DNA sequence: CCGACGTCGCATCAGC
DNA sequence: GCTGATGCGA
DNA sequence: GTCGG
């Protein structure tokens, strides 16, 4: 991309800040500029060009001119050299190990892959799912297999009860080429933001999932959300596929347009346009668009028939699902 | 200057 | 057990 | 780290 040496930049410092310093609005912050230069349409030549963006600053700024300068930055080549960084931010890629229990570990003397495998008994049962497919969940998932994975669950779920609608979301509503997970959306008539007629709406169809080995591994589970992991069969004689992350979200039926709004991300323009509903006077969750009073308590969800109509609210002009990868 | 920064589900733990 | 952080994730 | 009042 025109910029992509100063965003993997920025985003390797939006890692360190979020991992080693838990820093967590150093990390919104690092991300928010590297966003708004990714979507820049001109290959930048100073750190001043950049500072007229909104999210970069005056750091930013002058870290653009060091790395513009010299191609590399020295506050990285230093962290880079750091063991203690270079630990936690390794330990860190395993789903389940987040900034507190990977500087835990290292504390322990658990620093390395082998050190995990070998402490299997040290992890709770996501982070030991998420060891068993360390390799796998870097892997990248093609939009093909995507369309293969979308076809079985949506399958299933019709098997189930034909009333369910699953709505794949994520960077594939988005339109991306490939996905480093699936998402998916779930609604059914019986579980409303006024009654849940139905109990297990989820489970069974996890259940379901389950049975015909689709879904193979499962980090956490609720009522409304499951993480876990999934894969598609192979054919006689192939290598398997890679296991894969899915994420299954059921959402109050007639709360749908606000859920599909938040589920199809980013998230970085999810916070981008959760904070310009707040300067607006609103706030937005994946279940409602709701005013703010003069003492800042959100009041009663307004009426909402369409995702546009939540863009309306704000007076933001809409944007299609291909335009929020930010 | 300096308060605010998106919002929330599930797992885990501490205190009662 | 309940409740309210806190961690980690979407 | 950046922004807006
Ligand atoms: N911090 C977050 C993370 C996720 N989300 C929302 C938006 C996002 O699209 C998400 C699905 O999470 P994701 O991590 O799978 O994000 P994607 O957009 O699908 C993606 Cl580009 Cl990271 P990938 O999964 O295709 O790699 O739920 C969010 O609102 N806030
Ligand atoms: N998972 C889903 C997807 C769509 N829907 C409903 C919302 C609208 O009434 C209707 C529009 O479908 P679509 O947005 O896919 O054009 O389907 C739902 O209830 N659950
Ligand atoms: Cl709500
Ligand atoms: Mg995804
Ligand atoms: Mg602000
Ligand atoms: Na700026
Ligand atoms: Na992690
Ligand atoms: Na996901």
């Amino acid at each position: 991309t025109l910029n992509g040496g100063i965003t993997d930049m920025l985003t390797e410092l939006a890692n360190f800040e979020k991992n080693v310093s838990q820093a967590i609005h150093k990390y919104n912050a690092y991300r928010k500029a590297a966003s708004v230069i990714a979507k820049y349409p001109h290959k930048i030549k100073s750190g001043a060009e950049a500072k007229k963006l909104p999210g970069v600053g005056t750091k930013i700024l002058e870290k653009i001119d060091e790395f513009l300068a010299t191609g590399k930055l020295r506050k990285l080549e230093k962290i880079r050299q750091d063991d203690t960084s270079s630990s936690i931010n390794f330990l860190t890629r395993v789903s389940g190990i987040g900034p507190s229990a990977a500087r835990k570990f290292v504390d322990e003397g658990i620093k390395t892959l082998e050190d995990l495998r070998k402490n299997e008994d040290k992890l709770n049962h996501h982070q030991r799912i998420g060891l068993k497919y360390f390799g796998d969940f870097e892997k990248r998932i093609p939009r093909e297999e995507m369309l293969q994975m979308q076809d079985i669950v949506l399958n299933e779920v019709k098997k189930v009860d034909s009333e369910y609608i699953a709505t794949v979301c994520g960077s594939f509503r988005r339109g991306a080429e490939s996905s480093g997970d699936m998402d998916v959306l779930l609604t059914h008539p019986s579980f409303t933001s006024e009654s849940t007629k139905q109990p297990k709406l989820l489970h069974q169809v996890v259940e379901q999932l389950q049975k015909v080995h689709f879904i193979t591994d499962t980090l956490s589970k609720g009522e409304t959300k499951f993480m876990g992991v999934c894969q598609l069969p192979s054919k006689n004689d192939e290598k398997e596929y890679p296991h894969r992350r899915i994420d299954i979200r059921l959402i109050p039926k007639d709360q749908y347009y606000c859920g599909v709004l938040y589920f199809t991300g980013s998230d970085i323009f999810n916070k981008n346009m959760r904070a310009h509903a707040l300067e607006k006077g609103f706030t937005i969750n994946e279940y409602t668009i709701r005013p703010l009073g003069v003492t800042g308590v959100a009041g009663e969800p307004l009426p909402v028939d369409s995702e546009k109509d939540i863009f309306d609210y704000i007076q933001w002009k809409y944007r299609e699902p291909k335009d929020r990868s930010e």
